[PDB]
């Protein structure tokens, strides 16, 4: 069937919450059996893992701190032991940082990298490693990598910079196994991180995140906000057989937004 | 058991349907249940034997002549589309043609015969579908990975032709913003068709063989492997891609 | 100790009588380089810069000639080299803008910007690499509109100049031949007459406000609080086209000060 | 014109390569230089004596741009010893090679805590230290976008975040009319690139086949990286502003 990943087992991380949850559940909906990494939410990681059920799928719920190697090589490995095999891997799990340059501590840049920028790149390491032939490798950047310039976001926005240029790469690395790799760079998506980041990006923490959002849904000249379920449908084709010959390539998935 | 990117009620019409990624384009909008306007100019043999194929898998089809290099032409082919079909939910600008040669040999008639058909015919073929189309619709244009990643040389002409439908998608996506219709570009490296081996030389399979290996993954680009990219693209689903050229090369350098 | 000059150079500016034209074509004067001042409508502002570029101790002429008619871009290149006896360095710098949403786009409105913006350029470019001594120098002109920002109803001039990027990225390899660098430069923002007929349309009310009052406002959207000049151009442009420019060749850049 | 009389600036890792010819240029367009070594003090002392030589005035300070302190103190020091600074070049760079799936904790680290986190903070330093309409330039690589090397994952990486710093860097640094760009450089011949010329013969083969890159059929020195620094750390380059300069002669 076109578009399905039926027989396919997929890990997810960072799948407790955001773009990760809707991600994870469209696999799910598509064939693949998920494996769904928290770090912080095994309570919304444990809902994800029964939501996938109810429809039909199967999912295990695994803790991973993917700023520490060790725990992504035990993330990858339970992964395989339990499921039998892995096909697909999306490097999800990020977070927001906002900042004038002058202010950035050394601490602040660390947080960052570790997971964003450093985190990831061993997240494409053991999904290399552990990955049947054919298989897939998403990585998760921002379309203020490249497209958009907003002031004091400098950390986070290198963080993703840092993933493009990965992927390009690692597509070469990784066709030996016949994998494909892809970032997606989604743009304002309704989750936590976009809330904490509108409060700072615009003129400005006195406007409920309701009115900030639909301020944000003009951006769009569809007139709307992007959802987790937007990102998770063009992860979803990626991962398809039918989205292999996209390879090496960023998609922007922010709905033409100024 | 959940179907996505399924395309049933839809209109779909495909420029240069029946030779080639067009050809595949139509097929594969009708395989997911979209009825399809498929569009030649010199190939009524091969759209013929397009639409044969999409009734084969259940959807309805018709061909329809029409020169894109030709202003009226494409309000025409619009038109009739509509009369036939109802409406229109999805437009896709594929037809194009290669030019290969020194800056220093490029004459007027070889540059307006390209821009003719691959810049402004497109533009053109875009305004009408903006036009024509329904709201939620989808207009798709085509590109080449010739059009900024790849430099190869004496291809000037060519890469200019697709490096304005590049801007042209950007811009024409807040355009259509006010019909709620969303503007993407696909754009194809080295596809196995008539065009591709026109200009191999720059033993059609011998050369095809060469290509192969430029991919990581050790095999040419085929229509269908762009074909299933718009596919996603003019599905509900692809509507949060919006003002961007998707680059189908299968990562090749 | 002296930089970037042009000695004994010749320069040909296309559409150099006014904006950014005219200070790229007085920039290279200034920097040693005698420069062919092409202009089609405007012959006296053609005069005003080649005497100014005289003034500042070099030589210049005006030559009429439709960019858009390939025959006169022809006719452009052989006067030029006929006048000084060469040339080294060619600025395609000719275009006009369009503003229009894809709906109202016509067939003569399309013809009028591509083929002076487009089709014209390109052929500049090819008479440029046949009268040009081998490690010349060819610039076009592109916009920041053309990748960088995306405006609502700026379909047509936008992509009359994406083309101009790809084609200085092939040309670049092509012109390699005669070890002849090809670059564009991206204006974004730079105060002539076409920018005061741009920030009528893209201004919250527009006629509403003076030229002077919309440019006031431009001004903010840069980090460097003002507004582009031609001036900033024409410099890029200098490094460009001398010698120490050389390695930087089938690139765009982009001069809009950093602004949005 | 294009000059750089009355100006300082400093040019992290200018004792060899790229930095050194740039710390020259600058030098020779009129600029007093601070000239930064880590492990290459000889050589340091080469090139502030060169500056010296064709009639600027020079220092060379001892700092490893890994450890943050020892970035302060680079800068709390130059305006020490010239009492301003107005130019400020993040040259310092190493290159890694191999396969995603060799690649270690401890190379990333070598390569990012450098190449990325070392010229992120030189940047920051620079923006603290800097006169008004000052100038910081960045190193990247035609491989962060452009070009696409088997087994050079990791570099290309480390120089991608390069290109998003200067972009939002440029907004920052606008309060104090600063401009941020990054060059990039391709196959420049210094001691990195004839390291990797091997991995991807002698070095003079392995230069003579890689000249052929480019249109202009040579490959690239550090004089044709230094040009393009000195143009936008001129009053001349204001204009360029966030952007990434690919320096690579057309190449590949
Ligand atoms: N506007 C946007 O939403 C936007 C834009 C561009 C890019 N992105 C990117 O999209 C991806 C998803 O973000 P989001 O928006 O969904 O953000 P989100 O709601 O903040 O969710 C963050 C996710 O990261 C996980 N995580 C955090 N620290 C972790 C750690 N040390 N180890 C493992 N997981 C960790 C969280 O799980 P725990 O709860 O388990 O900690 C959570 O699942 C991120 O990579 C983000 O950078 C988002
Ligand atoms: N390597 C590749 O294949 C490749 C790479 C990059 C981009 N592309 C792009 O993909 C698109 C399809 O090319 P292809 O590769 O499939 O080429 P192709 O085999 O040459 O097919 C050309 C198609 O264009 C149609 N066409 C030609 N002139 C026309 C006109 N005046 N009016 C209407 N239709 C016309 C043809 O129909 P008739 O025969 O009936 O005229 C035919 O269906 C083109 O835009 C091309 O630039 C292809
Ligand atoms: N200003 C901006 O903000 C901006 C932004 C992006 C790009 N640009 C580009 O910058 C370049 C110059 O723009 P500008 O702003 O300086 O424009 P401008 O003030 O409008 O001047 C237009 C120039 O075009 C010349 N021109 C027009 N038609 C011509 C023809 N048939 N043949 C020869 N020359 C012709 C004009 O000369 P005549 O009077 O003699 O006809 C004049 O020199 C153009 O390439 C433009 O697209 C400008
Ligand atoms: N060379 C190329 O072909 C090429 C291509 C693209 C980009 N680049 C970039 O160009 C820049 C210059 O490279 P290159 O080619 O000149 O390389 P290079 O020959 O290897 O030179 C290395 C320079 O880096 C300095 N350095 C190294 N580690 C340092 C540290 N911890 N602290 C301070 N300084 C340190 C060195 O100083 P000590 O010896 O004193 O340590 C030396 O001056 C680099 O950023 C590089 O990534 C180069
Ligand atoms: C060096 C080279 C040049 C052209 C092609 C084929 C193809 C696909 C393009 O890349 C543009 C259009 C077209 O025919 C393949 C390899
Ligand atoms: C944010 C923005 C950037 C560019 C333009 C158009 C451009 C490039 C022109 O051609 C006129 C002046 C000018 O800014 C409009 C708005």
């Amino acid at each position: 069937i076109p578009g399905r990943l039926d027989g396919k087992v997929a890990l997810v991380t960072g799948s407790g919450r955001g773009i990760g949850a809707a991600v994870a559940v469209h696999l799910g909906l598509l064939g693949a059996k998920v494996v769904v990494n928290y770090a912080n939410s095994p309570t919304h990681a444990q809902k994800v893992v029964d939501e996938i059920k109810q429809l039909g799928s199967d999912a295990i719920a695994i803790k991973a701190d993917v700023r520490q190697v060790p725990e992504i090589v035990r993330l990858f490995d339970e992964a395989v032991a339990h499921f039998g095999q892995l096909d697909i891997a999306v490097s999800n799990s990020g977070v927001v940082s906002f900042g004038h340059l002058k202010d950035v501590t050394e601490e602040e840049f660390d947080r960052v990298f570790s997971l964003n920028t450093r985190g990831q790149f061993f997240v494409a390491r053991e999904a290399y490693k552990h990955l049947n032939n054919g298989g897939r490798i998403i990585m998760t950047s921002s379309n203020t990598s490249r497209d958009f310039s907003v002031p004091k976001f400098s950390l986070y926005s290198g963080s993703k910079g840092a993933i493009d240029s990965f992927v390009r790469i690692f597509s070469k690395d990784c066709g030996d196994k016949k994998i494909t790799v892809n970032a997606v760079a989604p743009g304002g998506t309704v989750t936590d991180m976009f809330h904490d980041v509108s409060q700072h990006y615009i003129p400005g923490e006195t406007y409920t995140p309701e009115e900030r959002q639909k301020m944000a849904a003009h951006a769009s000249p569809l007139h709307r906000n992007g959802f987790p379920e937007d990102i998770a449908r063009v992860v979803g084709f990626l991962v398809s057989a039918e989205g292999e010959w996209i390879n090496g390539k960023v998609l922007t998935v922010d709905g033409g937004a100024a």
